[PDB]
Parts: C-alpha cells; structure tokens; sequence
C-alpha cells in the first residue's frame, strides 16, 4: 500500500507513506494511466479543520490550547458566515505548504522561503494593480530576484471574484494576420484581443508587454499599463555567437503566474499571483523554441550554419543548446536571478530526501520535472516519482471570460 | 473515453481503446506511479484465447466467419481436453506483431506491421536454440541494413522447464565488477558476466568484451554458447569533425535484440521470445554511454571539446552529450548500419499514433518512455498528451530465470 521508489542512477529505495494523505482524485485508474495529461457546507468545514489540524501539527502545538481554540472560531465564523476568515499566519503557512504540495515545481528547495503579500482587504481593480505592481516591485528586487505570492479576496458566496485575466503578470503580445501566422506569443493570442477588445491599443512587436486586465467582483475587468521601468527585461545575447543579439530576443525577469487558484483548508483564491524565478530550459526551451511559442529553433540554426536538411546532424539539438546557454549567459549578464536546469534538478533531488524525512514523501510529476533538453543528463530523469494531490493547492481554474 | 490532446497544434482525440484495457496498471485515482520502471487455471486461459482468435479474425476482416466459429471450438476443445492450446502459425505471426504494436514504450512501432517472425516453437535443446538465434542474428543484422525480427522458442507448459536466454540482450557487453566497486565494460552487465564466468566462460578484460550466450532449455542448467565474432555486427564510433574522438576507442554494436522479456499471446506465454530492431541513437548515444551508471563518458568528452566542465551553467553537459550523439549517427551512417535519431524516430512515432487513433482509437504509450532522454520538447511526442494502458498479446517483463 506504500509504493516503493526507486532511484535508478544510485539504486536507492525510499517508501512514500505520504501518498496514503492525498486528499483528492487524480485522473489514472489501475486500467489506465493518465499522468501525462497537462489538465487532468459542512464540506467546507471538514477541509478547514483539516487545515488547522495540519497547521498546529506542523508548529508542534496541536492536541494543546490554541487549538481547539482556532477550529472552535472557524467553526462558529462558518456557522455565522457561511466562510471563514485565515489568520495570517495560516495564510503563510497554506501558501508555502501550496507551494511544497505543487507536484510539477522543480523549485520547491526553495518552498520555506516565499514573501506572502496579505491583499486580502483589496477593493477595486485599482487597488489591485497597487498590490500587483507592489509584488512586481519586491519581487524583481533589481534582478535578485525574490519568490513571492500576493493573496486578493477569497472567494464567498453571493459575491462574485477577483480574478487577473492575465495568465502571467509579464506576457508578450500576440497578434495574428491575414498571413495567419502569430507575431509575437502565440501563447498570448487570447489575451492580446481581449486586451485590444478592451481599449488597449496594440502595439505590433514580438515582445509588446501586455496590460493587465484586472477584474474586481461583478465588474467587468480594467485595462491596466504596466510601468515600464517596472517590468524588467533581459535582452538576449550570446557568450560567442555575436549575431545572436541581433536577432532581437528578448525575455523578461519575473516568471509571475497569475491564473491559478489557491486552495487553503476549504478557501478558494482565485486571485493570487506568484512568483518566484526562471529556470532557463523554461524560456530557451520551451517559449523560444517550442513550435507553437516563438519558435526560432531554425532561425537560430540557419545561422549557426546548421546543416537543417537532415534530422540527423542534430542542428536542432545543438541550436537548443546555444540558446540556452545564450539565456543563461544574459540572465548572468544582466545580474537577473536564473537556474540552469542542471543545478535545479540537482536541488530537486535534495528536497526530495528532504521531503522524505521531513513527512515521508513527496508529490513529484515527472514529465513536469524532467526538464525538456538533456532529460535523462539530469538526476530527477532516473529518480521515480509518485503524483498525488495534496492541500493546500494550487489549482487550475476556468478563465474568467 | 479518455480526451487525449496534441498540444503544438492542437489536436483532440479521444482514446476509446483504452476502455478495452486487460490487466491493471499501478495507478489509483490517489496517486499516478506511471514512472515507475517495474510497477509489477481453464476459464480465464480460456476468455483469453478467445479474445485473441476475435483479434486474429478481426485483422484479416472475417470476423463472425464460419473459419472463426470453428476456430473458437478448435481452442475450446484442446483447452478442455489438455488445459492448453497450440496457436496456428498465421496466429503466432499476428500475435508477436500484436505484442509489439501493443508495446506503449516502443517508439518504433511505426514499423510494427514488418516483423519478420521465426518460429522456433519444436525446438528442443539449448544446442537448437542457439542454431534458431545465430540465425537471427544473422537474418536481423543482415550485414548492417536491420531487419525487425522475433523468434519464438517453445511455450510454456505444465510440467516441464521454461526455455530461456539469460541475457538480457542478444548481444551485450561485458562488465567486469572492479574490486574498487567501480566496474570496466558496462555497468548493466556485471550480474550476467558474473554468470557467465561462473557457467566456464573466459573473460576478456577490454571495455566493449561481446558476453556469451546462457541458453536455457527445458529441466536444465544454463549452457554457454559463444557467438561467432562475425555474427555480431559492430560499430567503431568516431566524430565527422572531433578526430580525437576516433581515440576513445569507442564502440557499439548494430543490433538491438532484447531476449529477456515474456511474450503472451492469447494467454499463452512464450518467455524465450527474443526480438530486435534496429536503435534509436539516442540509446546508445544519451543512455549507453552518458548514463552516469553506464559507460558515463560525458566528462571526458566535454572535457576534450575543451569546455568548462567546473560551472553546469556553460551547459557543457548538454554539449558534450550532443556531440556524443552526433558521433554515433555518423558512425553508424558510415558503418551502413540502420541507425533512426531520435527526431526521426518520435516523427513517425506521431504517424503512428494518428494510424492506431484510425486504426483502434487509440495507442497504449507511456510519455516518460516515448519521449527521448535528449531534447524532449525539441520532439513532437513531448507534446502529445499519452494513455499508457496493458494491452494483449503483449511483451511482459519477467523474473531473472536465477
Ligand atoms: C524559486 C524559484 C522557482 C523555480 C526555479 C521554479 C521552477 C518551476 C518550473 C520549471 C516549473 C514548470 C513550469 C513550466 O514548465 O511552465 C514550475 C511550476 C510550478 N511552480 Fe515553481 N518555481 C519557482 C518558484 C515557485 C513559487 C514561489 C511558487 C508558489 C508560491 C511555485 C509554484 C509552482 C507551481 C504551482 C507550479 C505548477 C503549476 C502548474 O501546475 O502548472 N514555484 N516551477
Ligand atoms: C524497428 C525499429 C525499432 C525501434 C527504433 C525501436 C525503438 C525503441 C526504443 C527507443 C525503446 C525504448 C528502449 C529503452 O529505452 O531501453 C523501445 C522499447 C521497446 N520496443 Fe521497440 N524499437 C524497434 C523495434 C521493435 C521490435 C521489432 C519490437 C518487438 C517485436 C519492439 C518492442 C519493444 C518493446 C516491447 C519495448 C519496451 C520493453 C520494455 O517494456 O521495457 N521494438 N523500442
Ligand atoms: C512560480 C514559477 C516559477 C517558474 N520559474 N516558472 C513557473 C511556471 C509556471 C507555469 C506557467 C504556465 C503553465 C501553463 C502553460 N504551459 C504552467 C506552469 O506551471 C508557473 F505556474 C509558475 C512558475
Ligand atoms: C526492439 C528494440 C529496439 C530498440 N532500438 N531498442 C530497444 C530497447 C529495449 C529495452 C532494452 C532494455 C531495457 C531495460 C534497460 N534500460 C528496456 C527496453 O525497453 C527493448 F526491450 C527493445 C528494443
Ligand atoms: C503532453 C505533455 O504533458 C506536455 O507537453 C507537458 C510535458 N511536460 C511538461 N513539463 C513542464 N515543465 N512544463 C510543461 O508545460 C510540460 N508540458
Ligand atoms: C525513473 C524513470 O521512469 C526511468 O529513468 C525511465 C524514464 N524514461 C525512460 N524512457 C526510456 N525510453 N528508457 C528508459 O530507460 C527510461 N527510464
Ligand atoms: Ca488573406
Ligand atoms: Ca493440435
Ligand atoms: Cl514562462
Ligand atoms: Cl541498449
Ligand atoms: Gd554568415
Ligand atoms: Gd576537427
Ligand atoms: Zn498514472
């Protein structure tokens, strides 16, 4: 009933005991794996006693006096309510244990240190925005880059949801033609005409950062510009290829996820923006060369000189590589916070023995963090992995729209 | 049905083969173990047979054909009478091809339909056994330009001995356990060239050493049997432009022919099967030689390209692998021997899975397999979402028969 976890590289055994907590249904059943796939009352208060049970367990001080203290308030808020309101330690603490649970986070090393940004009192999409650029601001910290998540009202009944339409605090423009082809992020292409539906006039580059569309409960949502020295950008060249600056790349500092919802203990944030900082096989990889992101991987090889006739000579390989390494270098160049994907899976694999002395396991998505070049070259590639659900959580949501 | 989506372009399909599924896999809706390497009697004998006859006369259109009602009986009957039964040669050839086509790790399987498919089941001694793999050998490696090939020894049956080839593979490299604990030949190896020193073999002392063979036939100890060195087609790897490389003194040889697995067919089982294709480069190129539990080259590699191997983030890794990888499709290209890169490889691997989705509605695959250990999202199977389910006839891994 505890699966037996391998590490095929050094031949280590470990038991995940943590797996029996998982607190809902992933998408596999014995007659079918599903793992691969990208989106797989007195309810409440189960769930929010749950929580404090954790939290108090996790401070050494449960089964003692604030305790019980603690779930006879929530259970009297919920009754009175219908909600119940998170002291703002249980906030931090369900925002790092949110963070510690996320199954497709190679970063989690990092999980105890996160800046929680309490905008629970926000009101208007123009307080938003304040609390928004306030988090860009702290977390950017001039390219010493900090992880950090800004909590906006819970969800209630009656009550409509502060919702960012933005799927990122950054994100590049994408605009269509009738070429049909996407200059910019075709990634963006949904937000960018909802961005111009709603005022916004476009701009016509690939890397045209977008406004914010910040929504406040029933209203509709507020077009919102960004202050440019605000929005940190590193410009993309490379160590010995001096044509590569020319090319014109550009990325920007702050990986800043603005779209999913933040569960804790039966309380549901569907405005809460982290972020924390890139690894790099994440923008060279996968936003510059994935086919449907910018796709460059051959205009980079065409000049490398790349033979791209035959799949064999490997000029996709080696021009992935040389963009990577391009990323790193003028993140490094530019004192911007940066992982390679070799030292965050290294650091991966350490909170994994952490994690497994600390509570006997670990929710780890292995197509999530097995990075996307040089998979089987990193020690997560050999390390077997159990996915589960735990809670706290961060979860995928509906758009708004 | 599970909703199965391409995400470079978009794509939807709906995999209702899945719902056929047989035997369970290791996932609950609690938690997905999908990356785990190994997650693992008349009547159920019987719905089995059954469903392959209703396989078998589905793949040639005459299902529900007075040939299949009485093929139906024809099993039927023996398995009453004998508590087994014996497939028809059409139905071997159908069910190997069957079983690789239902291999949700096999990324070549576009080629599933061309399986040339020796049947060796009135085999009876090592000695033959070893004549039915030489020729296998022979017939797969075809002097570089590989065939897909599968020779099927005996079944298993009540009361007498299973058929087995120790190795692994057919042909594999030795790897001499260095009192130090560290290991000169291959890493994978070292169990099977402990027994093969133990069983009277000589051992060599090189790097790339070809291991004899530990035929097992029925009631008997494993016997030694030594391949002819011209049999076992190899190649010498160099660089097309890091000459140096030349003096690695590196090697591979051409054919991938896996011995080790369980073949069941309609609930016959088969555990000396073995088959072989041709590689994928990045098995030798990634896995073989860069695993750091194998032949871990890469630091010498990157090394020699001078590059600095002190800070991970001058991607030297990556870079050293690449080259190590272009090094084998040159030098299996110059060798003449049948060699797919791994872009070739996942693009008619994406072929397939639109041909099965036609097909069947759907493909048994396993992302963490399918996709390559180099440049993964560089690859279009990165991008395709993947049901991984059981599915017979099937290749089944089985226990090391010591
Ligand atoms: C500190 C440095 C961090 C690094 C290097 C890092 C790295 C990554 C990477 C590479 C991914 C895969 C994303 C993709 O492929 O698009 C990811 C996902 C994720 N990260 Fe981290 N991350 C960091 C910080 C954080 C922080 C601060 C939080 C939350 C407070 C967080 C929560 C998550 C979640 C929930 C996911 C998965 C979201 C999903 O299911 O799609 N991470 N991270
Ligand atoms: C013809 C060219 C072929 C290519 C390029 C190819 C490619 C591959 C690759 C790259 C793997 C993963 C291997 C690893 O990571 O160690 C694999 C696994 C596999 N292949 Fe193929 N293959 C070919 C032919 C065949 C044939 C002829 C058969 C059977 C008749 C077959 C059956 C399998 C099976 C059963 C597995 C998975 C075994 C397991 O569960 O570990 N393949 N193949
Ligand atoms: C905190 C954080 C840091 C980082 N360095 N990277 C991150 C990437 C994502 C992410 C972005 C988009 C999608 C869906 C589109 N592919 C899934 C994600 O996990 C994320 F949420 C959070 C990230
Ligand atoms: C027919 C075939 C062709 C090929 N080109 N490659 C193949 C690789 C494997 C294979 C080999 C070893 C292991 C376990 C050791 N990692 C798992 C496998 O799937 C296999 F069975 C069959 C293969
Ligand atoms: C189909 C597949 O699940 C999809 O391409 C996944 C694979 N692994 C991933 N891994 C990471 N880190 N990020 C991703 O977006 C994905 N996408
Ligand atoms: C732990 C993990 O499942 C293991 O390393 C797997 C991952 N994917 C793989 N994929 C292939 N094709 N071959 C392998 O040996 C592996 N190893
Ligand atoms: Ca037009
Ligand atoms: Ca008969
Ligand atoms: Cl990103
Ligand atoms: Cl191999
Ligand atoms: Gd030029
Ligand atoms: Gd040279
Ligand atoms: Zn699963």
């Amino acid at each position: 009933k505890f699966p037996r976890v391998k590490n095929w590289e050094v031949g280590s055994i470990t038991y995940d005991t943590l797996s029996a907590q998982a607190q809902q249904d992933g998408p596999c059943t014995p007659r079918r794996c599903l793992g691969s796939l990208v989106f797989p009352p007195e309810q409440l208060l189960s769930q929010a006693r749950d929580f404090i049970n954790q939290y108090y367990s996790s401070i050494k001080r449960s089964g003692s006096q604030a305790h019980e203290q603690r779930l006879q308030e929530v259970e009297a808020e919920v009754a009175a309510t219908g909600t119940y309101q998170l002291r703002e330690s249980e906030l931090v603490f369900g925002a790092k244990q949110a963070w510690r649970n996320a199954p497709r986070c190679v970063g989690r090393i990092q999980w105890g240190k996160l800046q929680v940004f309490d905008a629970r009192d926000c009101r208007s999409a123009q307080e938003m925005f304040t609390y928004i650029c306030n988090h860009i601001k702290y977390a950017t910290n001039r390219g010493n880059l900090r992880s950090a998540i800004t909590v906006f009202p819970q969800r209630c009944p009656g009550r409509g949801d502060f919702r960012i339409w933005n799927s990122q605090l950054v994100r590049y423009a994408g605009y269509r033609q009738q070429d049909g082809s996407v200059r910019g992020d075709p990634a963006n292409v949904e937000i960018t005409e909802l961005c111009i539906q709603h005022g916004w006039t476009p701009g016509n580059g690939r890397f045209d950062v977008l406004p914010l569309l910040l929504q406040a409960p029933d209203e509709p949502p507020e077009l919102f510009l960004l202050p440019p020295e605000l929005v940190l950008e590193v410009p993309l060249e490379h160590p010995t290829l001096e044509w590569f600056a020319a090319l014109g790349l550009r990325w920007y500092a702050l990986p800043a996820v603005s779209n999913m919802l933040l569960e804790i203990g039966g309380l549901e944030f569907p405005a809460a923006p982290f972020s924390g900082w890139y690894m790099s096989t994440e923008i060279g990889t996968r936003n510059l060369c994935d086919p449907h992101r910018y796709n460059i991987l051959e205009d980079v090889a065409v000049c490398m000189d790349l033979d791209t006739r035959t799949t064999s000579s490997l000029w996709k390989d080696k021009a992935a590589v040389e963009i990577n390494v391009a990323v790193l270098h003028s993140y490094q160049l530019a004192k911007v916070t940066i992982v390679d994907h070799h030292a965050a899976t290294a650091s991966f694999m350490k909170h994994l023995e952490n994690e497994q002395k600390a509570r006997g396991g670990c929710p780890a998505d292995w197509a999530w963090i097995v990075p996307p070049i040089s998979g089987s070259l990193t020690p997560v590639f050999h390390q077997e992995m159990v996915n589960y659900f735990l809670s706290p959580a961060f979860r995928y949501q509906p758009d708004p729209w």
